[PDB]
């Protein structure tokens, strides 16, 4: 996160980190035994660690939990990164409670101008790279869709949106992916991709969620 503050020890407690010997990509909880995060994050030996605050340090709170299984949506293009979700089933669920908790799924998408916050541990240079200890946040609006495909012509799908500042200097950024956009309590999107970190009118783009929804709730309720 470029440009974002201090979150605070558990104040964001539906974030997850994905663990393969370092952290590589963000996620959420959405129920004591899964967890969405961006397909392009895919690899195998996760392990998730819920209730982290600082990734380099154990200081209480943390529950690692190996991945079950990993799956990708099955219309995800590596290319254009259109349906850029996965979702992650747990071996064992977590215990929640106050410092880690589930996100709730979207009804409605979200429209230009909601106010999100946007969380991880990735990068917090737009020129370099400087990876943080502790947990970042991010207060963003989501833009409108004529800004979004102005900035990514011919980019952009009916599952994406972007979010962010055109002025740049506040973003998500590498580090950050598969993790969450949540605006009024809701999941709306999926830390996906961007043309560097905070530049000047390219927006970071996210996955939108509220077109998943019930790809999400069928997946799970299969697996
Ligand atoms: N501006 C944003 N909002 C943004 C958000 C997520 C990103 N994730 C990444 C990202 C970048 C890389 C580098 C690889 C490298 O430097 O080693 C690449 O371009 O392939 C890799 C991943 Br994988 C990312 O998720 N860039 C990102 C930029
Ligand atoms: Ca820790």
């Amino acid at each position: 996160i470029v440009g974002g503050y201090t979150c605070g020890a558990n104040t964001v407690p539906y974030q997850v980190s994905l663990n393969s010997g370092y952290h590589f990509c963000g996620g959420s909880l959405i129920n004591s035994q899964w967890v969405v995060s961006a397909a392009h994050c895919y690899k195998s030996g996760i392990q998730v660690r819920l209730g982290e605050d600082n990734i380099n340090v154990v200081e209480g709170n943390e529950q690692f939990i190996s991945a079950s299984k990993s799956i990708v949506h099955p219309s995800y293009n590596s290319n254009t990164l259109n349906n850029d979700i996965m979702l992650i089933k747990l071996k064992s669920a977590a215990s929640l409670n106050s410092r880690v908790a589930s996100i709730s799924l979207p009804t409605s998408c979200a429209s230009a101008g909601t106010q999100c916050l946007i969380s991880g541990w990735g990068n917090t240079k737009s020129s370099g790279t400087s990876y943080p200890d502790v947990l970042k946040c991010l207060k963003a609006p989501i833009l409108s869709d004529s800004s979004c495909k102005s900035a990514y012509p011919g980019q952009i799908t009916s599952n994406m949106f972007c979010a962010g500042y055109l002025e740049g200097g506040k973003d998500s950024c590498q580090g950050d992916s598969g993790g969450p956009v949540v605006c009024s309590g809701k999941l709306q999107g999926i830390v996906s991709w961007g043309s560097g970190c905070a530049q000047k009118n390219k927006p970071g783009v996210y996955t939108k969620v509220c077109n998943y929804v019930s790809w999400i709730k069928q997946t799970i309720a299969s697996n």
